[PDB]
């Protein structure tokens, strides 16, 4: 599909047994979710952006579905306002930008 | 040009007759771009991402030449973590997400 920007690029995603709704985010290195509570060994981290830093849990080789298109990597979870979904994940389900 | 996501998707931007780099960021609503001087009477603004909010400066209607294409829209500047071109000009340039 092409998505343009008139408004945010929001799409479904399947995470974790749960279907959510998150930004294409061409800016975003890794993919940040809203707090969940998913099963599995993760790492703390701490990412930066406007603002500052927030807090994150790192959990490895998670299962996403972007739009119906499979993947599979890192997901951060924590106090993000918005759930993003970062280069990552971006570049297994084939996306570009173009103009 | 069609980019894709394995790296940032850093651009060379002019404006203000300045060269600068800059991320292309779908998942900003706006464009902010790091202190520097631009012309023109600007606006306090308050501006929100994953860290919290930032006071900024809004200066309108101003011309910005992105990796070849002209817009000429709303730009920020602030202590943002780096140079951002967001959705109010990518849209201008004609900029698209595909998979
Ligand atoms: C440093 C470049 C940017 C700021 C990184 N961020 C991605 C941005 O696309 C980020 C995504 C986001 C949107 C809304 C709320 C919170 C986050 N955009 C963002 O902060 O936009 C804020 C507002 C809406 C704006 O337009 O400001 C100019 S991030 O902070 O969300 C982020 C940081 C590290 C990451 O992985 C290491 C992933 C995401």
């Amino acid at each position: 599909p092409q998505i343009t920007l008139w408004k945010r690029p929001l799409v479904t995603i399947r995470i974790g047994g749960q279907l959510k709704e998150a930004l294409l985010d061409t800016g975003a290195d890794d993919t940040v979710l809203e707090e969940m509570n998913l099963p599995g060994k993760w790492k703390p981290k701490m990412i930066g952006g406007i603002g500052g830093f927030i807090k994150v849990r790192q959990y490895d080789q998670i299962p996403i579905e972007i739009c119906g298109h499979k993947a599979i990597g890192t997901v951060l979870v924590g106090p993000t306002p918005v759930n993003i979904i970062g280069r990552n994940l971006l570049t297994q389900i084939g996306c570009t930008l173009n103009f």
